[PDB]
């Protein structure tokens, strides 16, 4: 005997679609990737991140789709349900993941290594943005270093961190729609030009654009606030407004924060939430939902969805 009881594993070394549909179903039983696979699939996606842009600049032609998601936060199995509702990704079935795909749920090695392989599979097609809790000081405290050193090793978790390091910031769709994780920024009269200028490849900073990205939320009223989090700011719908006017855009796609129905529309329209996170800890009983979008019509179309059985793991389990 030698590696016939360990599970799935690459073709010399490359991710294939034959790999993925084993992958999500080794994973759905509740077993392990193989640790050398795992390193193979990190190694490889830091290097397809790396040459990517701060900010990522996507066409869609008239007749192309794509479908955007919020947080996941480690919760695979309904991960898995948003391909069943929505198709498997592929150069047709196009996705953006925004941010947040680990802590807080105690699948998050799952969830991780199921987007990795996506965006190897389909790099041009499948798209990770980094979230706030996709860096060392939330993974430390909410689940992820600790669910990491559990399943691998410390040294497995340090190479996660490299990685998201190179996650892009932000994504532009058509030069109309721009998505992030957490939201727009604590001064006015930043551009696309700024996002493109930020060298991500670091810790976020205590304050600036970097951590605004990942970091603030909407308000309803105009201006700006301290955020209730102590860490950027809270930005009003003339915040909004300004902000798109002056980069010739429609309006945003951010996440960040839960809602009940899975998503929510403010600013008039401008900014739009999206959370894909359902029954968010076992405990919020929160609907979910996923973006589709056009090229001919960046409207977002909501989908909304509800969390389905998981195994006997506490959220958490794996937490400070
Ligand atoms: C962390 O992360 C929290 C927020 C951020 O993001 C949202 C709402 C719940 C969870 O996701
Ligand atoms: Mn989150
Ligand atoms: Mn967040």
């Amino acid at each position: 005997i030698e590696d016939e009881y360990s599970g799935p594993k690459l073709e010399d070394g490359k991710v294939t679609i034959s790999f993925m549909k084993e992958l999500m179903q080794w994973y759905k039983d509740q077993k392990k990737l193989h640790r050398k696979c795992a390193y193979q699939i990190l190694v490889q996606v830091k290097e397809v991140l790396s040459k990517l842009s701060t900010l990522v600049e996507t066409t869609l032609k008239e007749t192309e789709k794509i479908t955007v998601c919020g947080d996941t936060h480690g919760q695979f199995y309904d991960l898995l349900n948003i391909f069943e509702l929505n198709g498997l990704p592929s150069e047709t079935n196009p996705y953006i993941f925004n941010g947040d795909f680990v802590d807080r749920g105690s699948f998050s090695v799952e969830v991780i290594l199921t987007l990795f392989g996506f965006k190897l599979l389909y790099p041009d097609h499948f798209h990770l943005l980094r979230g706030n809790h996709e860096t060392d000081n939330m993974n430390q405290i909410y689940g992820f270093e600790g669910e990491v050193k559990a399943k691998y090793t410390a040294q497995m978790y340090e190479l996660f961190s490299e990685v998201f390091e190179w996650l892009p910031l932000a994504q532009c769709i058509n030069g109309k729609v721009l998505i992030m994780h957490g939201g727009l920024f604590s001064e006015d009269g930043v551009t696309l030009d700024d996002i493109r200028k930020i060298e991500r490849n670091r810790q976020p900073p205590d304050s600036g654009p970097m951590c605004d990205l990942l970091w603030s939320d909407p308000q309803p009223q105009n201006g700006r606030s301290i955020s209730k989090r102590g860490v950027s700011c809270q930005f009003g719908p003339d915040v909004t407004k300004a902000f798109l006017e002056e980069n010739n855009l429609d309006y945003i796609i951010r996440s960040h924060e839960v809602k009940a129905e899975g998503y929510e529309v403010a600013h008039g329209g401008r900014c739009v939430t999206v959370f894909s996170a359902p029954n968010y800890c076992d405990q919020m009983g929160n609907k979910a939902s996923y973006i589709h979008l056009q090229g001919s019509d960046l409207r977002p179309q909501f989908h909304q969805f509800t969390a389905v059985p998981h195994p006997n793991v506490k959220p958490m389990a794996y937490a400070n």
